């Protein structure tokens, strides 16, 4: 069989040579060092390939591509539904409420190395089934179900081989592109939690490379995004690296930290380092600032003209504490002209489950079934927005697995829409 | 070791005899069987009992028990903080947004059996976490975080084995319930889809022993719920119950199925079968119409006068197309005062987060940061009502584990609420 | 927008299955719109599904037969492939008792959660992956393909025919190159060798392998369908609503409303020609190891379907040198293999290599201590000699690889694994 | 309901103040710190109770305790069937063969942190099954079927919350003993692998205090083991620690050279005997007197400190040491307080070299090489080996009775006209 044959090392270095695609990219490892990693059989990746050529062409081609989290495959296909063209995929809600230990957890990478992956396959499964949906419906509504993946590979659950094993994982799960942050990963924080610990400069770049490289092995042109933390981090593991030694104070810690100097310095001096080896350049920061964002991307590109920003539009800010209606409302086109061309609400899901089954039981402990028929009434008022769920056993597949069960037999006296109340009432 | 060493049957028998708790139960098997299947030490089921013993008190004390269905850990915690006092949770939500295959699916029992084991562990999980968060910052506000859990059992996934070891895996879980309905599994469908194949009575009544045994084995005392779908089922596997034969056509089809007459009649007739082996009974049916719930209630309880119900309030029902505002707000205080005193709505987490997300999207996609604005705006409005999730960093314990860092090391340079943005 | 994974035409398919001889002998009663309707706008490539199926195929039309052992871990199929074997088995039972995502020891009574024989598959195609990985860096060609097809445990579908073809799809989503399915209730699912088997009619398992099939379709890969008949032994069905059923029908009823039906070989011959058009391969369980009953039942179905390719189960449930003599056991695959058993497997034979040696090693260690262990070590030495590659356990798991892979990221690590390791000292 | 009620801190502390259990234990956080994390009720973990305290009772009753690594449940119910006490779950053999990614692994803390815990309840399940056909069967030849199992924590798979999360997960699925080592968990290695990276000596009473946390907020007695790997690793994160300095001699990431061997070994473990049940430290031979010098030093602070040891697939036996050597080599070490001893990788070697000899056997001889197999399960039966019947070793007979309990006239049972009842008996 040649099924899965591998490319020869003169193929991907002709691709690598000529592709605009990695017109800005270093890898620091020869075409022949990925031939020697892939074996006899080059398992395809279809939706990882396609999610990840998307996502490119979409960066290049809208004026800006923002998401929403997600954390349920039914939440990445209402975003769809809306009109959204990205899925966010945060680690932060992963720990939450949707990882493998079945615990609750702050975002200090508690959870299994192999969730977000998890929930990349979720995510994909979910947006499939509305795309097969949608196809026996005739509904043409939506002209890509299979919306480019962008998941949380957090600071790589250890050193360069975890990296390297859970950007393969995510690749396998069809994700489109993932983000790599330059915390230790022991003590690991959400990037508005405190205790933030940096490491040195050259192993964010080895994490960069890792990831590259498993999605180089994987033969997919997966989207690479590098996360600062240096903003808030007042630690740092070493001083080995002469980039970081600038902002080192001098004084360890009693557990062997380097306190370093914050702030928007050594994020500028960190997003230079990593851009010959990031698709995309975040940094968090402890205000939504159009000023300070201007700085960081006019400081970027002075160096990289062409190096696509992202940006966190966290829940974790008040947002009508620190800015007014107007300013709210240009926010995302301001940040897009300045160049965050990804542009994400990291907790949207958490909020909107956790607001949304809250208001409900309220009403429910207070008044009972008047409590439901309010959102049941909701439902049917946003059918003109496009909104199908209030039908819901087509929306989960129920008119899908009666077309499969009549093709194996059309006289089948067990299918499930004909005699249902939907079919009935609705 | 004498840790986890079994009861004698002597021991288990004295218990179901003097138990007010097994006043109107049957079980066709023995005390000394119980043993039999034990082995030499019995695991101990902490929030199984827990959930079990709670369940039945609350179901004898208020009026009635209401539920939403759940489908994840913190969907649970928002019922438990907005004062409700037992999770539902649906094999439907399993099947479209919840189960191991990782798949969206219709309620046709299509994913791997241990999907709503997993999803009670989660929702306990979740709980206790609520209840660890509580007890440090001494928020007393919820009495019982660990709300006892119902879940659905759905047909068993097969046989009367299949039906074992699904009921001991939610038992391992914590379950306090599970229910359990008279289709044939592989064939299974949501009380509210049509194409539903009846099983003979006496294979029910195998069902509803097999959970209680499973529980019996545990040690725990699980409340167990029969479901009939008799209302709208038209299909039987066979006619060789005598029970079931006064509604078989003669009829069969190309799959062998007996046509059989449904509605009520047929369930009123299950239901009785199923009395002395359901803690509670439950009949699907087509229409939220307190009439008909009335009917079944009154025609049960004339020969079992303490046989407790439960009552579906589906989102498969067009509330307001069958039912004035009037009827909607008495609906549930009425069904009560029938004897269904286990009352849930099964899709209320899948409707809540499809229709959250859509909206919350539909306005992301015009307006960007202003639609979030808005929700956010409508989080810290509801702190008056006792929402906490918008300080989503303690919401998850993060303060909960920075107490775990300090007790382990007082001096730690890495905690994480200390320079929070939810802190500043 | 992308191009990737853009479904085929009808007209295309229809081509195929019109002028590929893969479904030359292949009934589906289904249309090439039907597939296409059900496959959305991308269709996922399934590379080792598509390889495996490829190979496997090829391979019972070139070797003199295909031979299989049971494998329950990834490191089992790996010693599988190194000793020369090529195509792994992967049984239900062995999922069963010791490998299935409950965590339970189960008998084989389809009580496992129904994603667990796909997960083995993934598991073993990984196991097989870093063995082939391993190969290439350390120039090792020794083995032609590591990447043997695998046959999977489908038992009874764990339900209805969406059921059955769930499990299908999720068998290919991991690399299966070929699956089983039986004629039994899956209510009341046995091993062939256990007793209270219950069958069901002629008609629902045509119904089981034609959705079996149109999941491979939607899939767009062309996975070997294997129908298995359990009708040897078993003296129960659903129904005797199927004509072709109605022979056997006793006429009297169980209390469950099962019928009883006059088992034997009989049976087995009608449900294996009615089963033939939708089967790349008929299995029938028997009691004993028989080549008469085997030359029986291969004539019978090859009278009517002369190129119907056959399968056996060499089962560990019987007792050998109870039936047979060692020159009849010497010969009895080359025989089987004569009269067009073309897949011949061993089920259970990775439970009984485990628990055995399993066993023999920790009586002895019990006994003995270190002299019990060090007696296995020195085996292993000395089957370097057949190829056996473990003792050297660090590089056996990718230890080597890993290696590679650190020192692409970075030439200079100063942590890489098998530089100053006990292994390159010791061994 | 008053199920799961939590005790007192003053119930707490009495029990630390008088179990004999907590003679030698140190804890630097206090009663009330575990009664703050317990929320309103305690689930009980009957098997990690029972398990942890069968396995301290046999350290203290038996000459030692052996084991061998178990990867499957199959595995732990022969090693219990064979004679043993204790089952060991590797954390190499997790990677190789038996973690939650589905992917083989070299032993760098590569699989997903919940993998160990998952073949602890396993292996609990097997055990539990092997125990419920027993009492059916009426088969009384094994005392305890629930053998305590000694669990892989590795370096904590990240910090101390790490740590604490992964002791909790091993004791829901009912661990009775785990260790825990001083690598660096992003370095993390075999201890007979090359590029180990120690931390801070107090990083690992961290881990050590974290380990025993998790127990006392469980309410179980759980036995913590210490590793060192100071015998063979050069390199270590941080000078920080005056106990480390000694041994300081930097690379390009930031690791400090330091001097391996014996001594910092020893150094270490007098550091962690307070917060320590059992000490192990990785060695690069099978050599006697490393043992006795390590395990007299110890014991002169330490007299009552109990000590384990790797008895590794990764050293080559017989090219170090002669037969009479290995013959005594146990009973030797348990004489200078080893009461812990296993070979980490045996399921490994046993489940690989099985295969490999009846595939070999297969691919040349077809049903003759499979037929001798089972002629040598029929040969041990002698021996006390049941699984010749496989039907009932995993349960056939015991869900018969569920199903004969549920329904006596059931026409479906599995046993009764079963090959295995025609032809095995
Ligand atoms: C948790 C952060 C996001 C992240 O670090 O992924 C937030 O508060 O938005
Ligand atoms: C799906 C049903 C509930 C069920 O059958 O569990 C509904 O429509 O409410
Ligand atoms: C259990 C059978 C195999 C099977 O039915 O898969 C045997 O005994 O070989
Ligand atoms: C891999 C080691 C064991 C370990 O470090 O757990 C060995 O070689 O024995
Ligand atoms: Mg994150
Ligand atoms: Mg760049
Ligand atoms: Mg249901
Ligand atoms: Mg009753
Ligand atoms: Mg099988
Ligand atoms: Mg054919
Ligand atoms: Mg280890
Ligand atoms: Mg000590």
């Amino acid at each position: 069989s040649v099924v899965g044959t591998p490319k020869s090392a003169e193929q991907i270095q002709q691709e690598w040579d000529t592709n605009p695609r990695w017109k800005d990219v270093t890898r620091t490892y020869s075409a022949e060092d990925v031939v020697a990693l892939q074996g006899s059989v080059v398992e395809e990746h279809t939706l990882a390939r396609r999610g990840a050529e998307v996502l490119w062409e979409q960066l290049h081609d809208l004026e800006w591509v923002n998401a929403l989290g997600a954390l349920t495959g039914n939440m990445a296909v209402q975003q769809v539904r809306a009109g959204l063209k990205a899925i966010y995929l945060s680690g932060w809600q992963v720990a939450g409420d949707a990882n493998l230990s079945g615990h609750t957890y702050p975002d200090q990478s508690l959870y299994p190395a192999n969730s977000v992956p998890q929930v990349v396959r979720r995510i994909n499964n979910a947006l499939q089934r509305a795309d097969q949906i949608a196809k026996i419906e005739g509904d043409t509504s939506v002209e890509n179900w299979l919306a480019p993946i962008v998941a949380d590979g957090e600071a790589g659950f250890g050193g360069a081989l975890n990296v390297y094993e859970l950007q393969k994982a995510l690749i396998a799960a069809g994700v489109a592109g993932s983000h790599w942050e330059d915390q230790l990963a022991s003590e690991k924080k959400c990037g508005h939690l405190g205790g933030k610990v940096l490491i040195p400069t050259q192993q964010h770049i080895r994490t960069l490379t890792s990831a590259r490289l498993a999605a180089d092995v994987a033969d997919v042109p997966t989207v690479v995004i590098a996360r600062t933390d240096a903003e808030a981090a007042t630690l740092i593991t070493s001083d080995v690296d002469e980039r970081d030694q600038p902002f080192i104070t001098g004084e360890r810690t009693r557990e062997g930290f380097y306190r370093t100097k914050n702030g928007i310095e050594p994020c500028i001096a960190r997003a230079k380092a990593y851009a010959p080896f990031a698709d995309l350049i975040w940094m968090e920061t402890g205000t939504p600032d159009l000023e300070a964002a201007r700085q960081f991307s006019e400081a970027v590109k002075a160096e990289y003209p062409d190096q696509m920003l992202a940006y966190n539009c966290s829940p974790s800010f008040n947002w009508k504490k620190h800015l007014d209606d107007a300013t709210i409302a240009k926010f995302q086109k301001e940040l897009a002209a300045m160049g965050f061309k990804f542009q994400f609400i990291t907790l949207a899901g958490f909020h909107a489950l956790n607001y949304s089954m809250f208001d409900l039981a309220y009403g429910y402990a207070q008044n009972q079934m008047s409590a439901y028929v309010e959102l049941q009434e909701r439902e049917f008022a946003a059918e003109e927005r496009g909104y199908t769920a209030t039908k819901h056993q087509r929306e989960v597949g129920a008119g899908y697995f009666d077309r499969i069960a009549t093709t194996v037999d059309p006289n089948s006296s067990t299918t499930a829409l004909t005699g249902s109340t939907e079919e009935g009432q609705f």
